[PDB]
């Protein structure tokens, strides 16, 4: 036990996926904090230090960190390891990124297996002296996993089909309304700088009217004061937030992966 195999990821929802496959064996810190914003996230000078000391870089893909790669530039002799290989991607729909991949593929736990394969790997690939604790950490974490999807059903069952419409402010929740069957509202597909500003917001309060959706949220890395003006100028409450881009602190209420699609779904059902 000399200086643990070091991981670095970009952000903190694969941080926290990654610490429960290395266990004690291995040390796993995220480039961005609690509650920042990762698709435009502006990499500092101790970022760079921060990622060249790793054995081992993870990120996400299907662009979702606009900076990483040329950020990694600046790291030599380290390798990195795309962590959604092998998921199908959902197509962002509208907007000037359409047709882009949408890269919030880790809110459907059936993804997240596949989240926990390629990290195992990763891990097996470039640390084969703790082989054996990785390979018993991630098949007892896919388990953990695999036991959400009965009790997050039997939470949502109380919504009807028709009724079943999430309205959120980032576009981000398509992986987890295709897995429970709910129909996507957003006020922009994906962050980033951009024009559509009100246009949607119209178009979202359009969608509003002939469904009478009674429920509309925001997420932890944005402004609530969209998705919070939607609500007055509809009858629709405001249940935001909502826990896609990042956890919370160790003392928050989310602080690790299950905690973060637990408190999703609670919030959208409490919101009906
Ligand atoms: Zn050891
Ligand atoms: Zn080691
Ligand atoms: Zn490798
Ligand atoms: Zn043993
Ligand atoms: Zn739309
Ligand atoms: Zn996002």
């Amino acid at each position: 036990t000399a200086k643990k195999f070091k991981v670095v990821t970009t952000f903190t929802i694969i941080q926290d996926i990654a610490q429960n496959i290395a266990g004690d064996v291995a040390v796993v810190e995220s480039i961005t904090k609690p509650g920042a914003e990762i698709h435009d996230y502006q990499p500092t000078p101790r970022d760079i230090v921060k990622a060249q000391s790793a054995d081992l870089i993870l990120w996400n893909g299907m662009n979702l960190e606009r900076w990483f790669e040329k950020f990694f530039e600046s790291i030599k002799d380290v390798p990195s390891a795309v962590v959604t290989a092998g998921i199908t991607p959902l197509p962002i729909r509208e907007g000037p990124y359409s047709g882009i991949a949408n890269p919030h593929a880790w809110m459907s736990p059936s993804n997240a297996l596949i989240y926990i394969e390629n990290i195992r790997k990763a891990l097996v690939e470039h640390d084969p002296a703790h082989a054996e604790t990785y390979n018993r950490n991630a098949q007892a974490y896919a388990e953990k996993i695999k036991a959400l999807d009965a009790p997050l059903r039997e939470r949502l069952s109380r919504i009807p089909a028709e009724q079943r419409w999430l309205v959120t402010s980032e576009g981000a929740f398509s992986y987890l309304a295709k897995d429970y069957g709910f129909k996507e509202v957003y006020l922009w597909p994906i962050n980033a700088e951009q024009q559509g500003i009100p246009q949607q917001v119209r178009h979202v309060i359009d969608i509003i009217r002939e469904n009478k959706i009674p429920v509309v949220f925001s997420e932890s890395t944005i402004s609530d004061k969209p998705a919070k003006q939607v609500s007055k100028e509809t009858g629709a409450q405001y249940g935001g937030v909502l826990y896609v881009d990042s956890l919370s602190g160790e003392k928050g209420p989310v602080p690790t992966y299950i905690s973060l699609i637990n408190m999703t779904v609670d919030t959208i059902a409490k919101g009906f």
